[PDB]
């Protein structure tokens, strides 16, 4: 994914820059 793999405390699918675009559609 994007925050998949990596730190969470703030980072997101989503607060990603071109994130997984399910935090969308």
């Amino acid at each position: 994914g994007c925050c998949g793999s990596y730190p969470n405390a703030a980072c997101h699918p989503c607060s990603c820059k071109d994130r997984p675009s399910y935090c969308g559609q």
